[PDB]
C-alpha cells in the first residue's frame, strides 16, 4: 500500500506548453513559434504565444505546487530563451528566469527536475539543419554545459530529451508537429542525431560533475498487445514492440540498434561514426518513463504488415484507451529486459472535458479514476521489484496541447485561459491526499 519512505511525488509541464512571453526579454524564435503561424496546422488556430503565461506568473504556480505538497516538480527549459540566435551567446535574462524558478522550488522543499529539450528547438538551430544535421548534437551539448555549469548543484535531476520518438514520427514522418517534414526515410537519421545529442550532453554533465546531481532521459512507450492469439498477430505485435518501444532503449542501454529499426531505416549505418554507439550508451543515472495508453495490433497483408486497431471504449477525450495494466507490464518488461535500474514515471495523465460548475468547482471523477488505477499499477510494479523512485502527473496545469491547441485539458489544475485564473480540480485535491498519505486510500 504505502510507497517507500522518500518516494518523489510530482507534477510535470514543458516550457512551450505553459510559459508564453514568446518574444520577451530577448527570447529567440523556436520551431514551434514558427509552426503555430502556419494556418491549418493547429486546431482553432491556437498557439503558445501566451499559454499559461507562466513566465510571468511562476510565483503563483510555485505556491500551487506547495499547496499540493509536491516533493518534486518536472519542467523543461526553453533553449531559445538561453540562446536566442546563431551567435550562440547566452541570454542572461532567460537564464535568470530558470535560476529564479529553481531558487523558489528549494525555498519550498520541492526538488527540481529539468528537461533540457522538450521539442521547442531554436529556429537558428533549425536553420543550421536541425536534427538532420549531426552538428546539432554539438550545439545541444554546448547548451547543456551552459545550463549545468550555471545550475548543476541546484538541480538534482536532469533529463536530456523528452520523447525523441515523437520528434521522429510526428516531426518528420507525418508532418503533424514542428518542423513539419513528411518524409519517412529521414527517421533513422533524426533518431541517430537525437541519441548522439543525448550522449554528448551526458559527457558534458559528467565533466562538470555537479554535487548531488543526476542525469537521465525520458522515453515514451505504448505497451503492445496482439488483438488475437494468432501467430501472425503475435509476430506483428513483436515487431511493433521492437520499433515503437525499443528503438531508443536498445541503443541507449546495449549500444546497438535493433533489427526492426535497421529494416525500417536501411540507410541508418551511414550516419554512425566510430565511437557514436559508445557515446550514446554511456551510463545514465535513471530512466524517465512516459505512458498514457497501450496499442493493440494485428497482422496485415500490406506493408509494413502491421495495423493498429483503434479501440472505442474505455477511452479519454483523445480517444486513447485507458488500461492501467499497460503501465505495470511496461515497467515489468523494462526491468526484466534491461535490469533493475532507477525509474521515474515522468508523465502519466489523461484528457477529459472539464467544465467549471455553477459554483466554480471543477470535478473530474474520470481523471481521478485514471490516476487511481495507474498509481495502483505502479505500486504493484514496485512490489514486484521495479526500482520506481517517483511519479509525476501530466500535467500540473491545463496547457497548450500541441496540434489540438487548447481543446484538450490534461491539468490537475484548471486554467481559464481568458483570465489566467487557476482552480484545483477534484483530481488535484485527491492527489494531495495521496501525497500526504504516501499512497492510495
Ligand atoms: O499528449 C499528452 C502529452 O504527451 C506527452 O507525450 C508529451 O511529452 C506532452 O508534451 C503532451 O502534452
Amino acid at each position: 500500500k504505502k510507497f517507500p519512505e522518500g518516494f518523489l511525488w510530482g507534477a510535470a509541464t514543458s516550457s512551450y506548453q505553459i510559459e508564453g512571453a514568446w518574444n520577451e526579454d530577448g527570447k529567440g524564435e523556436s520551431i514551434w513559434d514558427r509552426f503555430t503561424r502556419i494556418p491549418g496546422k493547429i486546431k482553432n488556430g491556437d498557439s503558445g504565444d501566451v499559454a499559461c503565461d507562466h513566465y510571468h506568473r511562476y510565483e503563483q504556480d510555485l505556491d500551487l505546487m506547495r499547496q499540493l505538497g509536491l516533493k518534486t516538480y518536472r519542467f523543461s527549459i526553453a533553449w531559445a530563451r538561453i540562446q536566442p540566435d546563431s551567435s550562440r551567446q547566452i541570454n542572461q535574462r532567460g537564464l535568470d528566469f530558470y535560476r529564479r524558478l529553481v531558487e523558489g522550488l528549494h525555498k519550498r522543499d520541492i526538488l527540481p527536475m529539468a528537461t533540457l529539450y522538450h521539442w521547442d528547438l531554436p529556429q537558428w538551430v533549425e536553420d543550421e539543419g536541425g536534427w538532420l544535421s549531426r552538428e546539432s548534437a554539438s550545439r545541444f551539448a554546448e547548451y547543456t554545459h551552459a545550463l549545468v555549469a550555471a545550475l548543476g548543484d541546484q538541480i538534482p535531476l536532469w533529463v536530456t530529451h523528452n520523447e525523441p520518438m515523437v520528434t521522429v514520427w510526428a516531426g518528420y514522418h507525418m508532418g503533424l508537429f514542428a518542423p513539419g517534414l513528411k518524409d519517412p526515410t529521414l527517421g533513422g537519421r533524426v533518431a541517430h542525431h537525437l541519441l548522439l545529442s543525448h550522449g554528448q550532453a551526458l559527457q558534458a554533465f559528467r565533466a562538470l560533475s555537479p554535487a548531488g546531481s543526476q542525469m537521465g532521459i525520458t522515453l515514451n512507450f505504448n505497451t503492445i498487445y496482439p488483438v488475437s492469439a494468432e501467430p501472425a498477430d503475435v509476430e506483428a505485435a513483436r515487431r511493433m514492440h521492437s520499433f515503437q518501444n525499443e528503438l531508443f532503449l536498445e541503443p541507449l542501454i546495449r549500444g546497438q540498434y535493433n533489427q526492426a529499426t535497421l529494416m525500417a531505416y536501411p540507410n541508418l549505418p551511414e550516419f554512425i561514426a566510430p565511437e557514436d554507439m559508445q557515446t550514446i550508451s554511456a551510463p545514465i543515472d535513471f530512466l524517465g518513463v512516459n505512458y498514457y495508453n497501450p496499442m493493440r495490433v494485428k497482422s496485415s497483408p500490406q506493408p509494413p504488415g502491421i495495423e493498429v486497431v483503434q479501440v472505442e471504449s474505455p477511452v479519454t477525450a483523445m480517444g486513447w484507451e485507458i488500461a492501467p495494466e499497460g503501465l505495470y507490464d511496461l515497467l515489468m518488461g523494462i526491468t526484466r529486459t534491461y535490469g533493475k535500474l532507477p525509474i521515474y514515471i515522468t508523465e502519466n495523465g489523461a484528457a477529459f472535458d472539464d467544465q467549471p460548475d455553477q459554483s466554480g468547482q471543477v470535478n473530474d471523477p474520470q481523471r481521478v479514476g485514471y490516476f487511481q488505477g495507474h498509481i495502483g499499477a505502479a505500486r504493484r510494479a514496485l512490489a514486484d521489484g521495479v526500482d520506481l523512485r517517483g511519479y509525476y502527473a501530466w500535467s500540473l496545469l491545463d496547457n497548450f496541447e500541441w496540434a489540438e491547441g487548447y481543446s484538450k485539458r490534461f491539468g490537475i489544475i484548471y486554467v481559464d485561459f481568458e483570465t489566467q485564473q487557476r482552480t484545483l480540480k477534484q483530481s488535484a485535491q485527491w492527489y494531495r491526499d495521496v501525497i500526504a498519505n504516501n499512497g492510495l486510500e
